[PDB]
RNA sequence: CACCACCAGGAGUGGAGCCUGCGGCUUAAUUUGACUCAACACGGGGAAACUCACCAGGUCCAGACACAAUAAGGAUUGACA
């Protein structure tokens, strides 16, 4: 449970329509008051998706959100991507790099959680 | 036995001009059904469009669902001139 519980904080915001996941979409969220709170992949390749988000989320204001996690592949079953075949194995999904969130759909004690280990260390 | 037969009759039709239905001819198409009574102002069919089925052209999917593929560093949709 050492912060991998972003799961839960992601899966009960795509209840609530919350996810403007991809490149282009969150792009365009964050580049406005949508921007509540992001994830972005370490790397994926040749550092321009790495650079083009961070430098958005970077404004000269309060909007500074930023969470940095491991590879795609995974990120898109930490994201709603459905796969589920009433759980079944079958993976029929791609990872997205970019997740921006907006209003997270909950209340949720993990939810309260993040924000500190974003805020303190 | 019977004016969907005759008798004694009446009013006609068949002639004429137009209206309408059928065959034919023509047509890109002149959509089609029904040929004695028991087809032919019949399909309640008096069709400008629609009806509409025919002809000449142009859109759309309104091809459920399942499994594969594709694919959030975009599977796909819409459009100003
Ligand atoms: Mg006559
Ligand atoms: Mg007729
Ligand atoms: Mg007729
Ligand atoms: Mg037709």
């Amino acid at each position: 449970t050492i912060e991998d519980a972003l799961k839960v904080v992601l899966r009960t915001a795509l209840v609530h329509d919350g996810l403007a996941r991809g490149l282009r979409e969150s792009t365009k969220a964050l580049t406005r008051g949508e921007a509540l709170l992001v994830v972005l992949v370490s790397s994926v390749t040749e550092a321009n998706i790495i650079k083009l988000v961070e430098g958005l989320a970077n404004d000269p204001e309060n909007k500074v959100p930023l969470i940095k996690v491991a590879d795609a592949k995974q990120l898109g079953e930490w994201a709603g991507l459905g796969k589920i075949d009433r759980e079944g194995n079958a993976r029929k999904v791609v990872g997205a790099s970019v997740v921006v969130v907006k209003n997270w759909g909950a209340e949720t004690d993990e939810l309260s959680m993040i924000m500190e280990h974003f805020s303190q260390q």
